[PDB]
């Protein structure tokens, strides 16, 4: 019969981070013989989503893949599309999981948040240190998920760091740079900027070139592309992620799965070309209380760790 489509929808378009899941989604589909769709709204924001959720499934689409911007702003729409069979998963950044079925997920709050830490005190290397926190938007699921166990972590592990500022570039390059300047000419006592946000991470790295900010430790997540010469340059000399290309790539044969019908209760397991076994884990993973029958997480095999030795391996 006529083949199934999908919908993968990013935050916003004309960033390397949702450009490269896209790829990975879309590459899946030509594998599986699924119309992938990839497309999502210029600047992150509750209606430009909502609009997209709701056009997929008022047009027919099987499947509808998002990383959300807010864990609430989304749920009228996609509650909409799973009343009415659509599948719904996320990608990157969840809703509440009451709001979709499976979240294809790089990481526990607590790997990531533990990564974010890690990363920065390698660089920091002593006790008494001063640092901010930089990144998209103060509701986003997922980095104030990961931004709250760092933050925890620090407390516990750093109690001689201060945290001085947590400030917000809104996936925007231009308020994202202004924002970086300012914390760095508002704080020159400042040891470290942590900024888990693919827009912020590259912001602060500009930023501290622009104003000629030496020995200041700029970690976070954004992709080796984008990263590549800021740490050519030697300003960013760690940062992660994970095979975002891989996780477009996995939320698709997800998706295929469940038109397939396939067992996905948590515990179940499902083969991926290229990468072996994925499984559904439960919710309380990500810290949540809820669990249901055809609901879960399904989490990515690895993250990465990008310097000097390794960045020029990967190309997303
Ligand atoms: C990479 C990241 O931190 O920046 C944009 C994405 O939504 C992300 O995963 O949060």
């Amino acid at each position: 019969g006529s083949a199934e489509r999908i919908a993968f929808i990013p935050k916003l378009v004309g960033v390397g981070f949702f450009t490269s899941g896209g790829n990975g989604a879309q590459e899946a589909g030509k594998a599986l013989g699924i119309d992938v769709t990839y497309d999502g709204p210029t600047e992150p924001s509750v209606s430009g989503q909502v609009q997209l959720v709701n056009n997929f499934v008022n047009q027919g689409y099987d499947a509808i893949i998002v990383s959300a911007v807010s864990p609430d702003g989304l749920c009228p729409a996609l509650k909409r599309a799973m009343q009415r069979g659509v599948k719904i998963l996320t990608w990157d950044s969840d809703t509440k999981p009451e709001c979709r079925s499976y979240y294809i997920n790089q990481g526990t709050p607590k790997q990531l948040g533990s990564m974010l830490v890690e990363m920065a005190a390698h660089q920091v290397d002593k006790e008494k240190a001063k640092v901010a926190f930089f990144y998209s938007s103060p509701t986003v699921t997922d980095q104030n998920q990961w931004v709250k166990e760092a933050k925890a972590k620090i407390s516990q592990e750093h109690p001689g760091w201060e945290i001085v500022t947590t400030q917000f570039g809104y996936n925007d390059a231009t308020k994202s740079l202004q924002t970086a300047e300012g914390i760095i000419k508002a704080y020159p006592d400042l040891d470290a900027i942590i900024a888990p946000d693919a827009n912020a991470l590259p912001a602060a790295a500009q930023a501290a070139e622009n104003l000629k900010r030496n020995n200041l430790a700029i970690v976070g997540f954004s992709t080796p592309n984008v990263m590549r010469p800021y740490v050519q340059r030697g300003t960013v000399k760690e940062f992660g992620l994970w095979d975002v290309v891989q996780q477009g790539k996995i939320s698709v044969y997800v998706a295929n799965a469940l038109l397939k019908n396939m067992p996905m209760n948590v515990g179940d397991s499902l083969d991926i070309p290229g990468i072996g076994k994925v499984t559904v884990s439960p919710n309380s993973e990500q810290g949540y209380h809820y669990e249901a029958k055809g609901n879960g997480i399904v989490l990515l095999p690895e993250r990465v760790i990008f310097n000097k030795d390794n960045i020029d391996k990967y190309d997303f």
